[PDB]
């Protein structure tokens, strides 16, 4: 339809407008009070702004651990992004800068926690609700696709549930804006695509087969692919075979084999169609695509939180101190940043 065409091309200009004109610099670290870690070369901290108490989630990143672990690309690629980005799913950044030793991306604090959290506490989803995230990701990547953005780290530790009960994806780490074909091995091993293990350039498709082994997660409680060692994930991922439980709707099996194709060229999302295939499967018969953009559907659950401020949905963990130079480390390297 014309109304969605227009969307996307709206979104399209937008996006480039500000990849072609980033924005650098636009607070400092003493703006900010530090308030606990959430999450653990890099760290996410809670902090509250002095001037105007509003919370955020402000992510830490060790300039010398970055160079040293060859991400230096894929760290200007997360903040160009995110800087760029807008879409009622993903997790907003508000600020971001730099100093002698670190990079500082700042975004909107998701105070329900991580996804991973309660499918682990109920054990699975239902299909309906899991039928709810999912669309909201497809959605997601529809959007993303059309900017030429492939995500590359879906996963639901990386989906936060907002106080609306909605999905936020954060950490676009492994985001890449791709023109034809990639090439770089990353990614989480149980939610690689086999173009990725076999070392393929590969393309938007990797990310419909990680929603397949998303939604297959959260309706089974476990991942299709899973061994001790990373070989081994990787020898079931390249071999084409997938045991579904029983309980699995048959809507839901069909979708599943046709998002966990092993040959890209005949993959769901990756068809002449595109995101049309998986919108119109019979899975997804219930869902209203337009109520769920709009935030207009009661969600499987509200996450429980006392305010703003509530860390309770996010685990402890040691809280380190950072690092500080009186020397500028890696200058050259991240001076886009
Ligand atoms: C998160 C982490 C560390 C932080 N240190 C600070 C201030 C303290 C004095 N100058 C910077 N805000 C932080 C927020
Ligand atoms: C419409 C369009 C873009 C939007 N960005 C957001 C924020 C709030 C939740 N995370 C992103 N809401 C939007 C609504
Ligand atoms: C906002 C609030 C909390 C957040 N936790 C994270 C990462 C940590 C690893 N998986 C999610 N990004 C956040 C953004
Ligand atoms: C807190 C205390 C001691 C610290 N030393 C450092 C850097 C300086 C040279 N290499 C270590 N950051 C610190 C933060």
């Amino acid at each position: 339809q014309e109304s969605v065409k227009e969307f996307l091309a709206k979104a399209k200009e937008e996006f480039l407008k500000k990849w072609e004109s980033p924005s650098q610099n636009t607070a400092q670290l003493d703006h900010f009070d530090r308030i606990k870690t959430l999450g653990t070369f890099g760290r996410v901290m809670l902090v509250k702004h002095k001037e105007t108490g509003n919370h955020y989630a402000m992510k830490i990143l060790d300039k010398q651990k970055v160079v040293k672990l060859k991400q230096i690309e894929h760290t200007l690629n997360e903040k160009r992004i995110l800087q760029a980005v807008n879409f009622p799913f993903l997790v907003k950044l508000e600020f971001s800068f730099k100093d002698n030793s670190n990079l500082y991306m700042v975004m909107e604090y998701v105070p329900g926690g991580e996804m991973f959290s309660h499918l682990r506490r109920i054990g699975r989803f239902s299909e309906p609700h899991a039928r709810f995230y999912a669309a909201q990701i497809v959605l997601t990547f529809e959007y993303l696709h059309s900017l030429d953005l492939i995500y590359r780290d879906l996963k639901p530790e990386n989906l936060l549930i907002d106080q609306q009960g909605y999905i936020q994806v954060t950490d676009f780490g492994f985001a890449k804006r791709v023109k034809g074909r990639t090439w770089t091995l990353c990614g989480t091993p149980e939610y690689l695509a086999p173009e990725i293990i076999l070392s393929k350039g590969y393309n938007k498709a990797v990310d419909w087969w990680a929603l397949g082994v998303l939604i297959y997660e959260m309706a089974a409680g476990y991942p299709p692919f899973f061994a001790d060692q990373p070989i081994q994930i990787y020898e079931k991922i390249v071999s084409g075979k997938v045991r579904f439980p029983s309980h699995f709707s048959s809507d839901l099996k069909d979708l599943l084999r046709n998002l966990l194709q092993v040959d890209l060229t005949k993959r769901f999302g990756n068809l002449k169609n595109g995101v049309n295939d998986i919108k119109n499967h019979k899975w997804f018969a219930t869902t209203d695509w337009i109520a769920i953009y709009q935030r207009k559907v009661e969600a499987p659950f509200i996450p429980k939180f006392k305010g703003p401020g509530d860390t309770s949905n996010f685990d402890d963990y040691e809280e380190e101190e950072i690092r500080v130079s009186i020397n500028e480390k890696c200058g050259k390297e991240f001076t886009e940043f």
